């Protein structure tokens, strides 16, 4: 029992991170057979960053003034290309520590662990859910660019999540694997807009679950909904809406509890409407939407 | 910018886990040289764990009978030894991926990374704190015994904690590495009382320090206190008495905010007295205090 904001154990990840040197910019890489990826960025300089014309700035670069550190190691950069929003420079040595892996594209409420690094180090892990608006809200320090998000199948890890920028809120943006930024944002030292957010419906409903099956259940009431109903709740309290699919998405944790959706559902709405009456669900005074219920499953049953 | 509950990398740690069975139970141990630490528990049956004779338990047992699997390598127990709550098996093979330790016995308010295992595989990390009566709020499910806690300075990781049992409600109690529990628990399967629990006053601090090097100031108000009034605020709140120690280790945040710490402390009162009034602070909707003074320095300035 106990539910804990859990991240993949990041050993995997930690082999696999270096740091890339180009100029007077440092970020992260991340060295994955004979390929270290980075943040496109790193060719630039504080006059380029407002609108930097990348392809200009790339061709003046040589694979020489990319310098890439693993630990203390120097690796030799025989090639390097633009991909997107990424640069992947080819080196002489594949990583003898790459894991099983795969670079995927999560959808928006999708969850995954950050491993953030500064100048190729790792200095944390934590968990965090894609918004529906395709930013993040992690903790990134100028040195973090090159970090990366990930989900682990046994022995496989699926890279999603390439970071590469603060916006002016605070808030982070990011590429996939290939160098396409989630979302409508551009790697520009530009004021950008991120879309209205929504709370991830599906996942606060997995943690609900979550909170009756460690024992949190005063929230649990005598009613039911409807996915009409309740989505005119959800969208009052700008969630968002719940599909059927979202409904047979929590299908094992219905069948586990014996609640049907509906009325978890009849319980989100009753907490919308009436607050938590200063009351704690799992530890928090909010709605919790940072699992999703693949999360909640496996952290239930102990998936190692 | 950006404040999460970050864990260490866990990697470091990851190296060192292994499966130990003996007989019909299985959980984990920790791989360090050549010794393998873990919970006594494991040479226990159903019958006995009402009042274990570890003693006589022990007895009955032989080197061939510890079953100890790295990954998928058998390691050969050529030593068994009970120290205080812990057994240690001495392999005859030193673990290749031994990182630089300590073990260290951490203080109540002190913080760490758990890496929670089954069957001597990683499933998740997470960061927790040391409740002041003991026990940590942890996430264990049966298999989980014998996964450590955890901190880690540039290179050598300090294990704190060694997991070995569930409380009646919930709540999580273990030992130090040379099996010492934290609290007054006892290795039994019988109630036990936890302490009465408070909140840890100065991580509370901490992390209103790092909500506002972050942005989140709201909080801020024209009032000032003394440790004399705040402390009768904090006894009737159920918060640990701050002392001058803990004023003096919030010193670098109170200076790099210039938020005098008697200032923050007229801040955490009136939050104390009206609390959030519907609002968050750093996405949290409670006094969070699970952040320790060395924790906010560290993730505020990239510390890997
Ligand atoms: C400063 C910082 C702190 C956290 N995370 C990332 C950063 N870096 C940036 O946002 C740079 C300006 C991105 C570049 C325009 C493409
Ligand atoms: C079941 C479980 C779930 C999470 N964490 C730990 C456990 N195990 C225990 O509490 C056993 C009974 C401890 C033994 C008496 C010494």
């Amino acid at each position: 029992s106990g539910f804990r904001k859990m991240a993949f154990p990041s050993g995997k990840v930690e082999g696999c991170m270096v740091q890339v040197t180009c100029g007077t910019t440092t970020l992260n890489g991340l060295w994955l057979d004979d390929v270290v990826y980075c943040p496109r960025h790193v060719i630039c300089t504080s006059e380029d960053m407002l609108n930097p014309n990348y392809e200009d700035l790339l061709i003046r670069k040589s694979n020489h003034n990319f310098l890439v550190q693993a630990g203390n190691v120097q690796l030799r950069v025989i090639g390097h290309s633009m991909q997107n929003c990424v640069l992947k420079l080819k080196v002489d040595t594949a990583n003898p520590k790459t894991p099983k892996y795969k670079f995927v594209r999560i959808q928006p409420g999708q969850t995954f662990s950050v491993l953030a690094c500064y100048n190729g180090s790792p200095s944390g892990v934590y968990q965090c859910a894609m918004r529906p608006n395709f930013t993040i809200k992690g903790s990134f320090l100028n040195g973090s660019c090159g970090s990366v998000g990930f989900n682990i199948d046994y022995d496989c890890v699926s890279f999603c999540y390439m970071h590469h920028m603060e916006l002016p809120t605070g808030v982070h943006a990011g590429t996939d694997l290939e160098g396409n930024f989630y979302g409508p944002f551009v790697d520009r030292q530009t004021a950008q807009a991120a879309g209205t957010d929504t709370t991830i419906t599906v996942n606060v409903l997995a943690w609900l679950y979550a909170a009756v099956i460690n024992g949190d259940r005063w929230f649990l009431n005598r009613f039911t909904t409807t996915l009409n109903d309740f989505n005119l709740v959800a969208m009052k309290y700008n969630y968002e809406p719940l599909t059927q699919d979202h409904v047979d998405i929590l299908g094992p944790l219905s069948a586990q509890t014996g609640i049907a959706v509906l009325d978890m559902c009849a319980s989100l709405k009753e907490l919308l409407q009436n607050g938590m009456n200063g009351r704690t669900i799992l530890g928090s005074a909010l709605l919790e939407d940072e699992f999703t219920p693949f999360d909640v499953v496996r952290q239930c049953s102990g998936v190692t």
